[PDB]
């Protein structure tokens, strides 16, 4: 009794930014790339189940010689054993619990999840976490779920892909179509990481609050959140980096869903920075978001997203305040 | 209604070249390779259909430590849409639309279709070009097909791998077993290819005609063409590099298909560019080939491919003049 | 009649070693990884079959950003026949001969299988080797199988991965649940082995036999074996680096299979190197194990494994004294 499934899609992608866009949200350009995973679930008896899961993407946008790898990597891989109603463990490379939070808004057909960084300690998909996951209290309480996720010290190469050791959680609560979450989680910070300019301080921070309405073709979230010494950032005058001491960040959507296909959304998000060395506050990302996908069936759609970006031109760490408009087509197996 | 294929191969494959054969038309030693793809089709209504790629090539003569990544790259990555007798459209990286004639000489057991350089404007494979197709002329002319290609400037970190904005398109037609095709393209050439000492001018230009005959077991085919500042080309003399001013190129084959299973071939190719910065007219593909396959079924074949290598060893820009041979074993699913 | 089987695993994998552990066996960390592969076979016709296999490993434990490639390769990538009573050929890139003889001990949950080094000549695996096989001689013997490979040179832009031209080939007799083997291979070194500090000579050798017991849920095996110019070092001291003169290499191993899924293990590795350039004697691994591995059934399993590492703190050439414990889970398809 195995059931494990290749899937992948082919995104055929296309960024429009005025001019560079070095100045603008998302670039300008072809962004073409391609995933490529399995995932796997076995029933070992009627109230044990083994799975597994790796995911990989492939960017379609490099040329083939030697630049051919740029952006290529692994997203997910992880295996776990789940136990009839005690809770599921897995441990790889798998998403950081505060996504259990974020995961609420990071809905838009291309941008969006703008907080929600790789390899940032709980707040995106990291390195050597074990995640401890309950649904619904043990099979007590019917909606009610937590998790808790360890994640081991990763000294790696540069300041913005390492973290130390450190715990986070989750706890959430569905009811007929609404849902409200809370997620936090702290860890060390590396001597590479205190070495950087920006932030400064021995552990890093990250909180997330979530509420969302989903049902009836409906769609409508909010996060709200702040981290300390966790978020990275640049500072493109000085070209130096590191992380905000700081800071909270707002994120809110609203679509619906056609029964013929289409998804329109509109979305804001705000990220402030605050006690950045050598500025105070300073915003990281604020726009609003006007977009659609169009779903043809489950194999094909298209889209189009626009980023009515409101970051200023005199933003003091360099941050790009230019419009982006995607345009994608998927298909997607 | 979707349906995908994963499909790939494994390809045991060595070079026989003399000494080096770092004077020789296609090197020495191990070129084992594997490629990995998928390809997916939906049909979303009796006259919609979305389809996607994605292929991979997996070198197979790397050593598992630093030089793991040599020669590894994505070769098409692209999605699309087909309707009813409109047309097709896609956008990723795919063929150039160039390819679309040169495809028709492009068939010898290993080497062959020499003028097809990847990332190289409309005659290879290439990011960013969306490509439009119609096939028997919205259905009215059986046999009359013809496309346009839009490919969006890529400005990479090497001019060899570059390209400006540009247009091409191709026109075909085939009836009985005859077929003939011709294909254009021009683009703008980037400000770091320009500042190659190879190669002169603000555009690029590729063009090509094909003529073939494809029935009873048979094939024939031949190709004819120019380029305008588009073929790339080194002097190992001077190690300076850039593209060729002007090319003239053709390419013969001939091949029969016996139903045994064996596929003999013998080709003639040569390209010559002229006006080339400090050498004039210089010959940079000169040879016949023979060779065969041999199809034990649809997934197994093995193959022998001799170049015999018409350049000389007073060549102006070094390019290598000795013969080479590859013996393939080929398993593909 | 093909059938091909896309395979993989999900490997969650952690190890413990103290401090660094830079002076342990293992290491320490995260050391999660995945891998992904084809085989397929062919019936062309009742007497002939035609097989590939590619084979891909994808570290787990890196992070998106620039080392996203880190310890990525290829395993294996080869295509071969296989006739009637005759023998199989197949050439790509596959485990060197003498592995026909280290597969014995190679058993271990997680660790063993210390001198079966990739792209060492006829150990492991290895790029551009020719190998022919024949079971039971010819159909004439029941139990008697032998092999003869063909390396051919890989001049790499190391040493450590490089090898010259050689012959390599294997002789087993298998016996209701018996089995003996033995294995040699020889090859010359290229010039860039010959400039490294350590190890001089102009041929590397190796070989190896194996005895082994395997039934009634008992396995035992024992390899000896030596090797000259062949087994890769160096010297934390000096860091210098090259070739052991020679060494003598030892592993035992005995395991047990419950029916219930547990498979306990035991297990003693050592090498050790003779005459190294200005040290002489010198351990390279010396280990008592013990682990086990727990299947809960064909996709999914777990396993614990103790390397009590015996190579002392003053060992000559820098090789890590500390014990290293990993722990594993796996999903596989
Ligand atoms: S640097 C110099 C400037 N552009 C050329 C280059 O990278 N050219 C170049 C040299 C070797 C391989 C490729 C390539 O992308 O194929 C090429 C040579
Ligand atoms: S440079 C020096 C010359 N050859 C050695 C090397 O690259 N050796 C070397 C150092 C680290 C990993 C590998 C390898 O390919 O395993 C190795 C060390
Ligand atoms: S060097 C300096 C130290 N750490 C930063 C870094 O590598 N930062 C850095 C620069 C660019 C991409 C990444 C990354 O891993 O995302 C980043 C900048």
């Amino acid at each position: 009794g195995n059931k494990v499934d290749l899937y992948g899609k082919a995104v055929g992608l296309h960024y429009f930014s005025k001019g560079n866009g070095e100045n603008s949200y998302g670039g300008n350009g072809d962004m073409t790339y391609a995933r490529l995973g399995f995932k796997g679930e076995t029933q070992i008896n009627s109230d044990l189940t083994g799975y597994g899961q790796w995911e990989y993407n492939f960017q379609g946008n490099n040329s083939e010689g030697a630049d051919a790898q740029t952006g290529n990597k692994t997203r997910l891989a992880f295996a776990g054993l789940k136990y009839a109603d005690v809770g599921s463990f897995d441990y790889g490379r798998n998403y950081g619990v505060v996504y259990d939070a974020l995961g609420y808004t990071d809905m838009l057909p291309e941008f969006g999840g703008d907080t929600a960084y790789s390899d940032d300690f709980f707040v995106g998909r990291v390195g050597g976490v074990a995640t401890y996951r309950n649904s619904n209290f043990f099979g007590l309480v019917d909606g009610l779920n937590f998790a808790v996720q360890y994640l081991g010290k990763n000294e790696r190469d540069t300041a913005r892909r390492s973290n130390g050791d450190g715990v986070g959680g989750s706890i959430s609560y569905e009811y007929e179509g609404f849902g409200i979450v809370g997620a936090y989680g702290a860890a060390d910070r590396t001597n590479l990481q205190e070495a950087q300019p920006l932030g400064n301080g021995k552990k890093a921070e990250q909180w997330a609050t979530g509420l969302k309405y989903d049902a009836n073709n409906i769609y409508l979230a909010a996060n709200y959140g702040e981290t300390r010494n966790a978020t990275p950032i640049t500072n493109k005058f000085t070209n130096t980096s590191g992380f905000a001491n700081k800071t909270q960040d707002v994120l809110l959507v609203a679509q619906y869903q056609f029964d013929f296909g289409l998804r329109p959304s509109i979305a804001y998000t705000k990220s402030k920075a605050k006690d950045v060395e050598g500025i105070g506050d300073v915003d990281l990302v604020n726009y609003f978001e006007v977009g659609a996908t169009y779903y043809f069936n489950k194999n094909m759609s298209t889209y189009v997203d626009y980023i009515i970006n409101q970051i200023d031109s005199d933003n003091k760490l360099g941050v790009g305040s230019d419009d982006t408009v995607a345009v994608g087509i998927v298909y997607q197996f």
